[PDB]
């Protein structure tokens, strides 16, 4: 009735102009095409950066969840209000959006103010939405907090992780939502499973931590294509959440499943091969 | 000037509700990357059943090929034309369709008469365009005849076959068309080089050999992953062709080039997993 299915999922689409060789458009189609996405409430989209493959993506899940939000720092256009420190000049977005099976009836972007280094040179932060499913209202809050940058002050990328999800309870709070609404928040938030760190997130965010279901990592370079190129013999992370805020009604026995859908390879265009026919 | 760079291909799009684990859809979006693809005037299609996967192919090389057909045998409306034993309670349409750099003056499509079993549940035939590049007119027959059946009668393939190309090469003759503009007629035909049979489309069809470049099969289990997945200790077999009817303008030297292309296929979503979250 008010308890959603949402999907959270960091896709990882670089800017398509500085990094050009990865697919980001060949991959947003592929995500349109699998089952995961389907039959969801809600979606958070996370590392969406480029703008071209961010529209291929938002446009193939356009038909089953027609109600989105811009890309989170994008601009501030859409959005029904800007709140923290958005800025004009800077090189990325927070390359972060919801999308939603039902209708959106407010959406906001926050861009945290605090920022490390090369993570700081963009909109990172987060976006909220609040939905009417059913006569009911809940409510989404997507984001992608700072990742662990090597740039960064040693230890910093803690301290300012720790202040931007302050930032978003925060605004939880600041924002009067009535105790009987649930209050739901996710994405990539950069922080590991059973580290120091994770109980500190529960605090700042002011979430109980969860069930989890299927995989027991989310960043795995071990069975995971990508991650096993960029970082071939590193250990796999727990990184993407969604909890929902504990001073707000919880849902019936909240669940994380990692899920680990991939798409079917296909070495060849057809079981025949094309011919071309031309004059020599 | 008048001579044209075609390229068909058989595509192995079988309807996506009897065959459904088949990557219909990815392999149109893989084919709408690939290179042989590009740079080309005309291309022929085969065997491109499904309605959505059709789609989705046709959609992609919409930009470069604006100007096409719709899928010989599916409905009778948007062809200029519809002749031969067109049938509307028939299970699957011709799949054949012709897209193209240059505008499509006159599109016509014809169902065989004859069918053999399996294969004539269904509107195999042959589509044409006349089309204009450069002042000049020229013209495009692709199709896809009988295939090798089990169900067939010994020896039917082949004397359906006949009688089929027969149909086109007269569909040839009784249309008119001036010694002095091309007709190209090309798809898989079905029919394996060096063998009885191949001299006889030649003068079935009323055309003329050609050169030969690359690969020297089309159908290859060997080299071809989807070949080799159904027939696995299979010989290789060359089915897929362009000639030109011998009695219009021939090309100053034509050629058919098998194309051995094989698409580098992404293998993960992301470097990051999807969470799904939900009130179990
Ligand atoms: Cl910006």
């Amino acid at each position: 009735d008010t308890d959603l299915k949402l999907v959270s999922h960091n896709v990882y689409m670089l800017s398509t102009v500085l990094y050009p060789n990865w697919g980001q458009y060949k991959r947003a189609d592929l995500i349109g095409q699998s089952s995961y996405i389907k039959n969801n409430d809600v979606v958070i989209f996370n590392e969406a950066f480029d703008n071209g493959a961010s529209d291929k993506l938002l446009s193939n899940v356009k038909k089953e969840y027609p109600y989105q939000t811009p890309v989170l720092g994008r601009s501030q256009s859409g959005w029904d209000k800007t709140e923290g420190s958005y800025s004009s000049t800077v090189a990325e977005d927070g390359g972060v959006a919801i999308v939603s099976k039902y209708p959106i009836k407010e959406k906001i972007q926050h861009v945290f103010k605090s920022g490390c280094g090369f993570d700081n040179d963009s909109n990172k932060g987060f976006v909220y939405t609040k939905i009417e499913k059913n006569g009911k209202n809940v409510h989404v809050i997507g984001t992608h907090t700072q990742s662990e940058d090597s740039r960064c002050g040693a230890g910093h990328d803690r301290k300012i992780r720790a202040e931007q999800m302050k930032e978003i309870s925060d605004f939880v709070k600041k924002k009067n939502i009535p105790k009987d609404e649930t209050v739901y928040i996710g994405g990539d938030l950069n922080v590991n499973k059973g580290t120091p760190e994770f109980k500190d997130m529960l605090k700042n965010l002011n979430v109980n931590d969860v069930l989890y279901a299927g995989h027991n990592s989310t960043w795995d370079p071990q069975s995971n294509s990508i991650a096993k190129y960029n970082y071939p013999n590193g250990k796999p992370e727990h990184l993407d959440y969604i909890f929902t805020d504990k001073d707000h009604k919880q849902p019936k026995q909240l669940v994380n499943e990692v899920v680990t859908e991939k798409p079917k390879p296909w070495n060849d265009f057809s079981d025949h091969y094309p011919i071309k026919a031309y004059s020599k």
